């Protein structure tokens, strides 16, 4: 058997919401210490890696590793059936016939049970994560979402430029151009609004605006967002969960 | 002459809102003791029966029976002209040239007058209502709306199953299946949230999901919804008004 | 150089919002005493005239007249980048290479800079404004917006009729007809809700409903709206700003 209970069903919906767009199908590997999942879009420029620890649940029981894959559209449509305050339980037994989703409310009444059919996918798992990245920065997700949403209307490509103590987001298209310059600072009212930055080597990268808009969806999961950049590898966008995280690996556009 | 004044225009809009979809044209018969109306959709699987007593109005005057029919789209577009707190007056004189709608506000000012042209329809009135139904249940409209809206995403058909002290809503489609089981209970905080059920004979019926979504619109008219079921006749969905009601007769899908 | 700073960026967005529809391109002439702009739609039945005084800004500096034209769509898309509480600064230097837009927040941080390319337009400026109009009236913008939005669903033409101490809005179409009659009154709670009217000669005009719906957009700029009517010339719809205004000249439909 396999039982995983989210305290609030909102968490699982938001997590799948990061998966909802920019990818069709996903493979969830469950084991004794939690669940992990990798998914790559059709153009293979974006990889989404999810890890959810035991502490993110209120109840977790896995007597046996278990791999279950499912269509995100089919899964998202079934994740439109519960209150965001409901308790959500996932059920599977050994060889997975199919996955069971179970909703429950505060008033011990109105029990909804669902069954999503499972699929067969290729286990080509990627460990492209790097030891050291050329530059690293963190900032409020709301601020970063604004920056991307603003510049997206100008062009299909967004450029990120980092120098010493300076972060510069630049977009340039048909109707014109725009730029947002932010600098590291520590705000003591709430140390959350702080912008942090560590630079080993200056970086200059360009990303497809289409894919960045898909990445910023993780703002519903965390107050802050982590960005690890390097001119040698895809960028790493990370959203922290309670004892877990959701990662977005995006390959820069290149070259002249 | 004929004068019928709704205290709040919201009531008439919501009543027509139950008519807005799942039917094109409607025939309103007015007389000394109120108004009644029947309408059947194109496929003749759904019949909508409305009855509005004198007490639902604040003022009603009818010196003569009078039948007036009108296009719901044309009527709904004209019901988008007033505040939901306005006083609405319907005016007609003997042989109906056309119907007059009159809006009025708290501040005795801003008087809006409208004139909707009338049509000729066939008076084939149906009295298919049954003496005794095999089973009867009532429950909060909000709860019932959730159950239908949830299961609708799974398939085009929804199955309702009733056994002794047990009500089971089941849907089964391509992407998977789902089920909601509710049981009778009396909640004394508000006796409104109570689920009631009386069974003479167990029933198992299947309905087109398209039509149920049209029926649940009556939730804006009442706190509770009444469902009378039988394996021999169309189901009866009833929403109570202040001294009136709105009914939905739906024929089950059948058979193997 | 040329620097014009709006206290709140919301003002400029709403002003362009009156321009957003019912016209494609606009020519902004800036000089020592403020900015003015004229724009005519494709069918040449509607002229939009804008005037913004120095006092509408918090800061204004113009060492030299300067004419700059720009696409409204391109401009509106770039006006979707700031909070409605931001400070907006427009920058240009002598012969305009292109216009610069600059956003700033309360927390002296997050500086966004943009550059919209400019165009070449024909300076055929119109002074069709009349000395004396046959009739003049003013009323709450919210009330006038309701009247237009209501009657618009009935037909493609709206008729305005003015007699002694009487204002009558009438629409007549396929599905039926409607009419709204308002009369002059002074309400002392707030003298804003007052309806004023001065008649030299009674007027009866008909306007394209398509264009009136575009005109009522100025409601986001002022509490009241001014309407100057005449059977000899296009109607004048005026929305007052803080030391400025936005005007709509609309030619009546004519004739039998």
């Amino acid at each position: 058997m396999l039982e995983a209970k989210f305290e609030e069903a909102s968490l699982f919906k938001r997590i799948i919401d990061g998966f909802k767009d920019c990818v069709q199908l996903v493979n969830f590997q469950c084991k004794e210490d939690g669940i992990i999942a990798q998914a790559v879009d059709d153009s293979r420029v974006l990889l989404v890696s999810l890890e959810i620890g035991v502490e993110a649940f209120q109840e977790y029981r896995c007597d046996h590793p278990v791999t279950l894959g499912m269509d995100l559209t089919s899964l998202s449509k079934i994740l439109r059936c519960g209150n965001n305050t409901d308790t959500l339980t996932l059920i599977a037994d050994n060889t997975p016939d199919s996955i069971i989703l179970l909703f429950e409310d505060t008033k011990k009444d109105r029990i909804a049970e669902y069954s999503l059919k499972l699929m067969d996918i290729d286990a080509d798992f990627l460990k492209i994560e790097e030891l050291q990245y050329d530059s690293t920065l963190s900032l409020p997700s709301s601020e970063f979402s604004k920056i991307v949403r603003d510049l997206s209307q100008l062009s299909d490509s967004i450029n990120i430029m980092i120098t010493k103590e300076t972060i510069k987001f630049v977009a340039d298209g048909d109707i014109g151009s725009g730029s947002v310059i932010i600098k590291p600072f520590v705000d003591m009212e709430h140390p959350e609004t702080s912008i942090k930055l560590e630079m080993d080597q200056p970086v200059d990268l360009t990303f497809g605006a289409k894919y960045l808009l898909d990445i910023i969806k993780g703002s519903s999961l965390s107050d802050r967002v982590g960005i690890r950049l390097s001119s040698e590898a895809p960028a790493l966008f990370q959203f922290d969960l309670k004892s877990g995280f959701l990662q977005f690996f995006l390959a820069p556009k290149f070259n002249d």
